[PDB]
């Protein structure tokens, strides 16, 4: 029972999601909060690459204030980005802004700065309990990844101590002494690079006599553990990291089958013996290192600027007989070996931590770009024809299936605005039909007479579809179906990835019992159509991590792909908005609910069902928190993003919060005086404002004339409000509530297509590749051939070297035979290139 926790907290569901492995999340200390927001400062800075001369201190101000949005009032990215913008950007036009991107950026870097300061408070209080005065570790937490090495030490130092700890919860070594050094001393010796504590030579004995007093199995074991004191020692190994997280390169070392997998055909034909580079290079190219890492599943090695010559170095900075006695060479070779298995071992740890480090910051970038490359995706708008009278379309999408014009059969669905299936058609007239080739166009015809769709869809397997594709607009040509302007019906592609996924879906066996997996693969396409937001939205978490989204999304851990996506889609589901009662009269429609502002998985469920209960439809917002459905902050988060169809302003974008604001826009819009519109503001009448504005039919332009940098200015100098960007979109809402604002719907174009019906890579099959193919049919003196790809190739008459030795081309060459040739232009809608066959353009 973790649920009701969830369901009852009037927090956002993702905070709570997030902080779950956070003890006392809210309690922070002053300090800790003041170096947090410093802390994610530095962390965005980089990026908007800033001047030298630059000053941070707005921006930093604009941090902090992003900060106290997120961990004190609980707001989401959304709300602060459509209602907060004048809180995250300069003052001055142009300066800098908190990109949403931004805004993700920094509720990630909070969560992992909590988590830090409860494993340093968790440290801190652990050594607090071992009553115990270490001058290393008190030194620690006064004077400032390093917490895991003072905890690995006190386990090293302390273990008795501690082995008593939890309980309570619940003479070799001299030899080590005549050494004339402390471990610890080393440490402090490094932190001024002087050597303070010059180490003392033995007075008399030798090395080896010290240790008779009591073989080669005793000599090592002091070695040993000495050398293991001596790596565990903080300041060294603190010495040791950073000098390597940035003067390091990277060597990659190929494997057994490494050398085969290469042949210099696959991508990495320049990183196969990559050495000695820098932080910068990978910077610049982040993927590189993770295909690395992909293809090791090679290796890679990540070694120091001059590791050989710093180890060395090391002695002359600390453990350094002056001394030319005997004594002090033999004392001098046990320290020297002790100390190089000790720093070798150093390495072997700090170079695994820079690494680890690094492919961290890699998939970071890789999240970044997957995220946008899924955006795009959602991002697209209803399809809309024409243009010129945005009209939601009704439906007909067709495929070619597997494309046997006399075997598979053609077959269509038909889906009407609002989204419904009405009915299919199996098409048995074969199209391109000898005789008679009518018969599939007036059965075309009669079924778009019988439905009138205002668009057509369609998509398939192979190459097959297009031929059906250019027959579908003879088709709608000859029978004159045009719209209202007189131009003919829209036929697009429509990008199947999503519908491929229902097609063998749960989801579609239950939705359609008893219809085929083509009308299901039908069904989908006409739904991608009326909102491609909505089918991402709709498929399982399974199937939404199937996409072929971005080709190194395979390289990022679990978590991070599972962020990638959510956000994304936060982001424009809370752009498009829920009509409330939409979502809980359709369970499709209400699979966008569980991404709007501060609701989730669990949520949604709950408030559908507090929907469901009130056996009546939602009015207003504001009946949202009378009815006791949402609490204070849940409902700030989410008031304008849940809209009603349609107190007037319930139907814009316009924030509930806002409201009054937005009444007295309207009343200056109309240059109502003063005196007038404080009398109806005591009486509590101001939202008449907003009908005197709906009827006036001059509305438009009296809005566009107020000016919002002059307004702006004076609403802040009356209240301490930054209204600028909440104003400027509140006009806009009240010129019209609610408009698209999605980019337009992306139809498969050109290269698309190809790479659709082809299924070829463009770096597999591009201008001016080699491609060999296979002669089929010839022509006067052009030849025709195909591809291994089902693509057909044209050899122009003056390619294939016939006009060169003159004598007809078929003579020249042999019908089915394959032969190497350069491609030239390729015709990607229809599936076809021009290629030539002259040795000059093989060699």
């Amino acid at each position: 029972e973790g649920d009701m926790k969830i369901r009852k907290t009037d927090i956002p569901e993702r905070y709570q999601e997030l902080r779950a492995g956070i003890t006392d999340y809210g309690n922070m200390s002053s300090e800790d909060q003041e170096l947090e927001r410093n802390w994610i400062a530095e962390k965005i800075s980089v990026d908007k690459n800033f001047d030298a001369n630059y000053d941070l201190t707005e921006f930093k101000e604009a941090i902090g204030n992003a900060i106290k949005f997120i961990t004190k009032e609980n707001l989401e990215v959304p709300f602060i980005y459509a209602y907060r913008r004048n809180y995250i950007s300069s003052r001055e036009k142009d300066g800098f802004l908190l990109t949403e991107d931004d805004l993700w950026d920094i509720v990630s870097l909070d969560i992992e700065f909590h988590s830090l300061v409860n494993k340093k408070d968790y440290v801190q209080r652990f050594y607090a309990e071992l009553h115990i005065d270490d001058p290393i570790v008190t030194e620690y937490f006064k004077n400032q990844n390093s917490l895991q090495d003072i905890y690995d030490y006190l386990e090293f130092k302390y273990a008795n101590e501690i082995n008593e700890m939890f309980i309570n919860h619940t003479p070799l070594y001299q030899a080590v002494s005549d050494i004339g050094i402390s471990a610890e001393d080393v440490g402090e010796n490094i932190s001024s690079q002087h050597q303070i504590h010059p180490p003392v030579d033995h007075p008399s004995s030798k090395p080896v006599e010290v240790i008779e007093s009591i073989t080669k199995l005793a000599i090592d074991t002091v070695q040993k553990y000495y050398s293991l004191e001596l790596s565990k020692n903080t300041k060294i190994r603190e010495k040791v990291r950073s000098d390597f997280s940035k003067y390091y390169l990277a060597d990659v070392v190929l494997t057994a089958k490494g050398k085969k997998e290469i042949q210099k055909g696959s991508l990495y034909e320049d990183i196969k013996y990559a050495i000695n580079r820098t932080p910068m290079h990978f910077r610049r190219d982040p993927d590189v290192f993770l295909k690395m890492v992909e293809a090791e599943s090679l290796s890679v090695k990540l070694h120091m600027s001059s590791q050989a010559q710093y180890i060395e170095h090391l002695f002359q900075i600390a453990l350094e007989t002056t001394n030319t006695s005997d004594i002090a060479i033999e004392w001098n070779n046990f320290r020297k070996l002790a100390f190089n298995q000790a720093m070798d071992k150093i390495f072997q740890d700090i170079s695994q931590e820079v690494k680890d480090n690094l492919t961290k910051n890699c998939q970071k970038l890789v999240a970044k770009t997957v995220r946008h490359k899924f955006m795009t995706k959602l991002d697209q708008a209803p399809f809309i024809p024409n243009v010129r009278d945005p009209k939601i379309p009704k439906i007909l999408s067709l495929t070619c299936g597997q494309g046997r014009f006399g075997a598979d059969a053609i077959i269509a669905v038909y889906v009407n605005r609002k989204g419904d299936f009405i009915r299919d058609y199996k098409i048995v007239d074969n199209p391109f039909d000898k005789t008679n080739p009518e018969k599939f166009e007036d059965t075309l015809d009669n079924i778009i007479q019988s439905c009138q769709p205002n668009a057509i869809g369609i998509n398939g397997p192979n190459p097959k579809t297009q031929k059906f594709y250019k027959r579908l607009q003879e088709v709608l040509h000859k029978k004159q179906i045009v719209d209202s302007r007189g131009h003919t019906i829209p036929i697009i592609y429509v990008e199947d990835e999503v519908a491929i996924r229902y097609q063998n879906s749960e989801r579609a066996a239950q939705e359609f019992p008893n219809k085929p997996p083509l009308v299901k693969y039908c069904i989908a396409l006409a739904r991608y159509m009326h909102s491609p937001l909505l089918e991402y939205a709709n498929l399982t978490s399974e199937e939404v991590r199937s996409l072929s989204i971005h080709p190194h999304q395979n390289l990022l851990s679990s978590e991070q792909l599972s962020w990638a996506l959510e956000t994304a889609f936060v982001d424009i589901v809370n752009l498009v908005s829920v009509e409330v009662n939409k979502a809980t009269d359709n369970n499709y429609y209400a699979s966008a609910l569980k991404y709007i502002s501060g609701f989730g998985k669990r949520k949604a469920i709950d408030f559908l069902q507090s929907l469901q209960r009130l056996n009546e439809p939602l009015l207003a917002r504001q009946q949202l928190i009378t009815h006791n459905i949402l609490h204070k902050t849940i409902f700030m988060n989410s008031a304008g993003f849940l809209y009603i169809s349609w107190d007037q302003l319930d139907s814009t974008r316009i924030h509930p919060e806002d409201y009054h604001l937005a009444t007295k826009v309207a009343a200056d819009a109309l240059e109502y005086d003063p005196d007038t519109i404080a009398e109806k503001e005591e009486q509590g009448t101001m939202s008449e404002f907003i009908e005197l504005l709906r009827e006036d039919p001059d509305r438009r332009a009296k809005l566009e004339s107020l000016n919002l940098e002059s307004y702006a200015e004076e609403l802040e100098k009356n209240t301490g409000l930054r209204k600028l960007n909440n104003l400027n979109t509140i006009v806009l809402e009240l010129l019209d509530g609610f408009e698209e604002l999605r980019n337009d719907f992306h139809p498969l174009q050109g290269d698309e297509i190809f790479q659709s019906l082809t299924g070829e890579s463009e770096k597999t099959f591009f201008k001016g590749s080699i491609i060999p193919v296979r002669v089929e049919r010839f022509w006067h003196n052009d030849i025709i051939c195909t591809t291994n790809s089902e693509v057909e190739c044209v050899v122009n008459a003056q390619r294939h070297a016939g006009a060169q030795l003159r004598r007809p081309a078929n003579e020249i060459y042999e019908i089915g035979k394959t032969y190497p040739a350069k491609v030239i232009y390729i015709d990607y809608a229809n599936i076809t290139a021009e290629v030539s066959l002259l040795d000059h353009d093989v060699k």
